[PDB]
């Protein structure tokens, strides 16, 4: 085996780490928090088992592939390194507090405008760095990917990063302009972060009361966007992102170079936000 940690590599095997515990398991897990007994680092480490599900490794593989690559992306989850077994293979990622639809669960309301603001800068640098520098795509932007934790950091998370969700599914993905060719471009996740955003300003899923995921698509189709309440003292900044970001028609949607210029990521860019104490916080006075 090897980390690459604090700064250092290092040979290490399996009995290097020390198990804290189950995290989570079923789609790309099993998830064990562990310490490197070497250094004292606490990380994340998901066990993919050669005897587990085909469809289950072949997306936990193609996901590794991914965030093997983006070691130079600030924003998305990293990788300190792999250990192959007989058996298995554990992969060592960084550890995360938490999701950011476990967050609003937590609050049970809004996310303050300044952590989305904060959000949305990271979370767009993400998807941008993907398609320009692998050519990815990541079609599942939601709350659950986007992870948060204790030093203030917001990242995309590994989970379905190679490239979802029919709730935040954008108009063109639904009634396809003409299936082929190709398909769609990252306008589709340029409408799901905006879908996002307005569910986590807001505390609610935008398309109230659907019962199931068609009936959702159908509301996508024939409902006006749902853009920020005006009752709410958002800023006329996160509007108008809110807005550009929910363009039903796909052709006139900005993507991600667009995006970056605009006024309400250039101003988070440089506001000092404390994403760190914010999140000790609520963390603290959770959960709901």
């Amino acid at each position: 085996g090897y980390l690459t940690i604090g700064g250092q590599r290092y040979q290490a095997e399996i009995n290097d780490l020390e198990n804290l515990g189950e995290m989570g398991s079923g789609t790309c897990g099993q998830v064990w928090k562990m310490r490197f007994r070497k250094t004292g680092h606490v990380i994340a480490v998901k066990q993919m088992r050669r005897s587990g599900n085909k469809e289950e490794n072949k997306r936990i593989l193609m996901d590794l592939d991914v965030v093997l690559k983006s070691h130079d992306c600030p924003y998305i989850v990293q990788c300190f390194g792999t250990f192959i077994t007989n058996t298995d293979v554990f992969i060592a990622m960084e550890l995360m507090g938490t999701s950011a639809e476990k967050l609003k669960k937590r609050m049970q309301g809004p996310i303050p405008e300044r952590i989305l603001g904060k959000m949305t800068v990271a979370i767009v640098k993400a998807l941008y760095y993907l398609k320009e520098k692998h050519g990815v795509i990541h079609r599942d932007v939601k709350p659950s990917n986007i992870l948060l934790d204790e030093r203030g950091q917001i990242k995309l998370c590994d989970f379905g990063i190679s490239g979802g969700c029919a709730a935040y599914m954008a108009p063109e993905r639904i009634d396809p302009p003409d299936p082929t060719k190709p398909d769609y471009d990252i306008r589709a996740d340029v409408w799901s972060l905006g879908i996002s955003l307005v569910e986590l300003a807001t505390g609610q899923f935008p398309y109230k009361n659907c019962k199931t995921d068609f009936e959702v698509l159908t509301k996508v189709l024939q409902e006006e966007p749902p853009l920020l309440p005006g009752h709410m003292g958002f800023s006329g900044d996160f509007q108008s992102f809110v807005k550009d970001c929910l363009t039903k028609d796909h052709r006139k949607r900005p993507k991600y170079n667009k995006l970056l210029e605009h006024s309400f990521i250039k101003r988070y860019e440089t506001l000092e936000v404390d994403v760190a104490s914010w999140f000790k916080d609520v963390m603290a006075k959770t959960e709901s």
